[PDB]
């Protein structure tokens, strides 16, 4: 199936990291942050992904909205990148999915730089706390299905047919993102590398981190949204 418009046009996402452009072909998006070096004044990292643009953000409670993907994640070992994101006004974050390779406890995997990468979900409940939870474990090349839903603030993510899902804390013009959002933090010890605003900074971070593949491959992709 081809990408849908609201995607490809531009009618509802707007694109961070204009070069390339994540369209190879009717039917395949492809997101590579370090190629496309978006970066944002408060992002630690480099970015390629599309983003519901402001006119028509609502808040979570107001909104129906069903995101669905076939992904492919080739990367480096040690690599850590959201794919898929609510967030909020401010610089909050209120749902995230990770495909990481570090050494954060508590996946399937949890083992810092060994190839095998850990895809979670981190959830922000009603009382402003996140909820992780682990969804499964792939290594550079392999494909997954990610789903995830915001059925009016209960917010639901299913990759290799485990699902996880809760209400999440409101916010009036919350917005979804997907794509390939790389994150300069070192695997072993989590700590964050780079100056934010700073591209060269993170141009430097990946090439110390060995990360110089990172590559996220979407097709069978589907959007909606109903918002009253
Ligand atoms: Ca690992």
């Amino acid at each position: 199936s081809t990408i849908p418009s609201s995607i490809t046009s531009g009618s509802i996402f707007d694109l961070e990291g204009d070069n390339p452009n994540p369209l190879v072909d009717d039917s395949t998006l492809v997101f590579v942050p370090l190629e496309a070096q978006h970066i944002t004044p408060n992002g630690n990292g480099w970015r390629h992904e599309y983003k519901v643009k402001e006119s028509l953000r609502v808040a979570m409670t107001q909104t129906y909205e069903v995101f669905e993907a076939t992904v492919k994640v080739e990367m480096s070992d040690g690599g850590k990148t959201i794919i898929s994101q609510h967030h909020a006004s401010d610089t909050g974050t209120i749902s995230k999915v990770y495909v990481s390779d570090t050494d954060e406890s508590g996946f399937n995997d949890s083992v810092a730089n060994n190839g095998i990468f850990d895809v979670y979900v981190r959830l922000r409940n009603t009382s402003g706390n996140e909820e992780k939870f682990a969804l499964g474990t792939m290594t550079s090349g392999e494909t997954f299905n990610l789903r995830v839903v915001n059925n009016y603030g209960d917010v639901e993510v299913t990759a290799f047919g485990n699902s996880f899902g809760i209400p999440v804390e409101d916010d009036s013009q919350s917005y979804f993102k997907f794509g390939n959002y790389l994150q300069s933090q070192d695997p072993y010890t989590l700590d964050k590398c780079g100056e934010a605003g700073n591209s060269n900074s993170f141009k430097n971070c990946f090439e110390d981190l060995g990360i110089t593949e990172s590559k996220v491959t979407m097709t069978n992709v589907t959007y909606t949204r109903e918002t009253n």
